[PDB]
């Protein structure tokens, strides 16, 4: 098939990753989602050594663990995987690193577990992170370019992403190095909106549109669907999708995008 991708975010907490390649075009034309996203890891903070560290749930460790059976039918089928991050109401968030040797040492975490579960990239998504908390400091200028700019270096064959939201997003220049083009693609955070990322990315790269499904009207993802593909951006974010009957939903959107409808199985 051929238009903008199309991305999903998956709770695997209460939702299994598998689902995203149980959508395919009618058109005989492929995935219907082309990026699947894990929602989600952590930056938490060990106050003791005040060090922030990736933290991952007991839930989302197990999806990782079982990479082979949860992960790979995806990566089979096409779909990249990527693994998203989140804030954790410790202090300790992406804008916060006090210094570069720091940042990268979370950016080391970040491709390292790229690396060992075989994904496809990393996602920030810079929120509840609580920066103050533990003794932390509020956001500073170089912290997010330092991490940026050492994931990055570390893997320069995969995807990094973020949401543009919170501290982070506001504070991309540090020093000659402005970390925009670094990231592959940029997404609005208000599922059921359309918001163009103010981030220097081509339209093919940025998804304006962001979607609940389950939560997002029908006609509301039609709508934002088709406004993706005629305003030029190339990125539509849908977000939590579950076990249920969704093709529907998911047709809504493949229509405008692909021209075509999705069959699920």
């Amino acid at each position: 098939k051929q238009g903008p991708t199309s991305v999903a975010y998956v709770e695997v907490n209460n939702n299994s990753m598998l689902n995203v390649g149980k959508y395919t075009l009618a058109d005989g034309g492929g995935n219907a989602f082309d990026v699947a996203v894990i929602f989600a890891a952590n930056i938490n903070y060990d106050t003791g050594t005040k060090t922030a560290y990736l933290h991952f749930n007991e839930n989302v460790q197990r999806v990782l663990d079982n990479a082979v059976t949860q992960i790979r039918p995806l990566q089979q089928q096409g779909i990249k995987v990527l693994l998203s991050v989140l804030g954790n109401h410790q202090g300790a968030g992406f804008a916060n690193f006090p210094s570069q040797q720091a940042a990268s040492a979370f950016a080391k975490q970040l491709s390292d577990a790229v690396a060992k579960y075989g994904l496809d990239g990393v996602d920030f998504n810079d929120q509840y992170a609580e920066y103050g908390n533990n003794g932390t400091a509020q956001p500073n200028d170089s912290s997010f370019v330092h991490l940026v700019t050492a994931l990055r270096a570390n893997m320069p064959d995969k995807i990094i992403s973020l949401y543009n939201i919170g501290p982070a997003a506001s504070r991309l220049s540090y020093g000659g190095v402005d970390v925009s083009d670094k990231f592959d693609y940029a997404w609005n955070p208000y599922y059921g909106t359309w918001q163009v990322p103010g981030i220097a990315l081509p339209k093919a790269q940025l998804s304006p549109a962001a979607v609940e499904i389950g939560r997002t009207s029908r006609s509301t993802v039609a709508d934002l669907a088709r406004r993706t593909v005629d305003e030029g951006y190339g990125v539509y974010l849908t977000y939590n999708l579950d076990g249920g009957d969704r093709t529907a939903d998911v047709s809504a959107f493949t229509r405008e995008l692909y021209g075509s409808e999705a069959v699920r199985t």
